[PDB]
């Protein structure tokens, strides 16, 4: 039975474009607790995070809004640790991509054996001193690197982070834009990643198959899964701040996360970057919602080859 | 050589769209038999099969126009035969997918031993009692396999109707909207089926071999394509009834027909549920016919590595 | 290092449609010196070629503008050549296709060993005897292989040409319109190719490895890459003369292009047929010159995965 906690995060200030924060409200309203509940699953939603407000936060050298971005997180790995301590999948619904700092730190909390598989078409791994745009949902992962420990400054808002990963307990998928700094130390911490080129060489099967058995093939252990919605081609998730061509497509992304539930490990799970006020049409906002709802779905047992319950439907 | 018999059926009381009875008139239309004679093909068209108006014929329980639904199919059963028995490879422009009932029925009575490969989004193969939406043309193969007589009540319009194809014999390619009930269907039967995340996994490429060796593999028989455009994803069959999204692409679908044509076994094949009315612009129509021309075009032999004649080009 | 030769060829005699001749400008404006720049490349422009009027060209049989093409890839040929005794690698601007026989020819003076890629939906290999439409885009090869001597009859404005490659030195990728007699050539000398069919059966993965094993496998030398924009699917370069559906994707136009730069072999290089006059749409021309950059950035070390420079990111 796979029960899921919902938990709303109606953040921006990881970033510069608004809009984003109305995640949660287009993806729930598109009735994804009412889909999820036509499956198998036991819903239990954890209600919409309030993020105070925080009007004096000036910029930590270039990093933008640091004490927003660390308080929203701060409340998000408590709410996160609630969850997974009553025993259910938690599901962030985002909100910028910074709040992965709180998800995955407050699943680590409860599942400190965690292991991270983060689809996005960035590493999202710049450090508070590498980052050029300031924004930090481009520097979330460098907060969570135990390695990293000692190149993270000081940082306003974040005094109550420690890192709960190492470098050999994520795997990337999907890159296609990443910061020179950033490939540095995906090269010097040897990252595990199948970048927009090793899924063009290896197909998607293959990816999902090694990504898995590096995660797994050592023991079985809580999956945590990072979800950017620009990690699939703008064509099918266009209402996003940072959009890249030539994205996984709708049916990687569907493959991606149906291979993640029949391990029975997911753990934890992050939906985020919809931005609805992005959307260059009406449209195109339903057509990136409507992609996130189904990614979602998948996550949670909806297979493209039909499901069934335990019942004789022929009698 | 390859000879061609052309059956136009306009039929569409297996489904609720009205215009997929025109599917025959735009692809003819299109240049199909012309096309078909540009290449190396031996064209005898039938012409369209008049399907009588049956104004008398309410529901039986909740299945639809099962009397107008079963004289289609019984009278284009016939003339399948016909066609068979004249030594030609039957193709049946449609009309919707209720249709292949009479087409692999017909079939069967010339070739005992055939074997059929499914191309489509749905299985089709809901019974009269596991239907919800009370179409036709989402259960046809429900009333071909052997095994599932004893679930087929005596519906209206088809007591002619005699199970030819057992579970084993049939394979899919494409799903990825089954209902409860079907998959049920499949996983007791047995049935062998590649549906999206299976295309996803091993690529096109192993999909066919495996589907060919499957059917093939004890020995060489005849071989029935029942392709419903739907199959291919919505961005090239957009005019259909029942589209849905992360389909089979203009190139899988392609590769599938040139396989096919290249084991020298194509016995039958149907072109189903083009619908020209369902088209949100004139270009969608067009772009649905183009393509539902080049995958016929495919099974007769056009390959994209190029053909020329038994003669010296250079001399 | 990479060092670059820049060559615009701004010709459009080889085919019927003009605004090719504007592909040189288009892809500057487009900033690609600058971009080049930005990476890892020493760039040298050596302009536009001024290709002088020949008003008295009348057709040769069926082929046109038999002396204009000659006489710009004449033209052409020399301005490689000296571009390769400078050291550096070739990058040829078009201008349609029918200039491959003058980048190629020059080519191969300075380096006789080379190998040759052509990514394009067709073979351009028909011969003045051959060829339909009489457009020289549509036979390059043929003028260029040895054991096509004896076919190719004295055409105004060729006798420059000296055939400088055979059938075994050259592979095809992304093939789907060829000729009856192209066809023909392509397996009377058992020319290598991989249409889209072979891709959709292998993935783009094992064709760039066979073609590179096919090529450097005995021993290593020079490549070139005639990469012809419609190679690619419409989609992705709707500005061209000749598009034709279910091309190559932006992600296999961008593996192609990561692993020939990977080799440290591309010696000469042709961004052919983009032409901004047949965009439908200013975004359409945008669009096909946005991959046409793209394509070429991935040739000169863009790498998906991310790129940085041989320092220490983090200190
Ligand atoms: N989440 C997007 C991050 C984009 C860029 N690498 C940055 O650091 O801002
Ligand atoms: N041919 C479409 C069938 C769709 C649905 N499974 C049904 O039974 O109506
Ligand atoms: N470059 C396009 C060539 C198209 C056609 N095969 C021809 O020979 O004109
Ligand atoms: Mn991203
Ligand atoms: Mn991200
Ligand atoms: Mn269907
Ligand atoms: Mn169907
Ligand atoms: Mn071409
Ligand atoms: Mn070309």
């Amino acid at each position: 039975s796979r029960t899921i906690g919902i938990i709303g995060a109606p953040f921006s200030k990881g970033q510069p474009r608004g809009g984003v924060e109305e995640g949660p409200t287009v993806l729930r309203k598109a009735g994804l607790l009412e889909k999820l509940k036509e499956q198998e699953c036991d819903v239990k939603d954890y209600g919409d995070l309030p993020f105070a407000d925080i009007p004096n936060d000036s910029p930590f050298q270039i990093v933008k809004n640091p004490r927003s971005v660390g308080k929203a997180s701060e409340q998000l790995a408590g709410k996160v640790a609630e969850v997974k301590k009553n025993g259910r999948i938690s599901l962030v619904l985002g909100g910028d991509h910074s709040l992965a700092i709180g998800s995955i730190s407050g699943h680590a909390r409860v599942h400190p054996d965690l292991g991270v598989i983060w689809v996005d078409a960035h590493t999202d791994i710049n450090t508070p001193l590498t980052t050029t745009s300031g924004n930090l949902h481009g520097q979330p992962v460098s907060f969570l690197l135990k390695e990293l420990k000692g190149k993270i400054p000081d940082v306003p808002g974040f005094s109550w982070v420690t890192p709960c990963i190492s470098a050999k307990d994520i795997v990337y998928i999907g890159l296609r834009d990443v910061d020179p700094g950033e490939h540095y130390i995906l090269k010097t911490l040897g990252i595990k990643y199948f970048s927009m080129t090793e899924v063009d060489r290896l197909g998607i099967g293959k990816v999902m198959e090694e990504t898995l058995s590096y995660l797994l093939g050592r023991k079985k252990r809580p999956i945590h899964l990072s979800f950017d919605v620009d990690g699939l081609d703008p064509s099918f998730t266009p209402a996003t701040g940072t959009p890249v061509v030539g994205g996984l497509t709708y049916r990687e992304g569907l493959y991606i996360t149906e291979e993640i539930y029949k391990t029975g490990l997911l753990s934890g799970l992050d939906i985020m970057e919809v931005n609805p006020s992005l959307g260059k049409t009406p449209e195109e906002v339903t057509r990136t919602v409507n992609t996130a709802v189904a990614i979602t779905l998948a996550c949670f047992g909806l297979a493209r080859e039909g499901n069934h319950k335990p019942i004789d439907y022929l009698n």
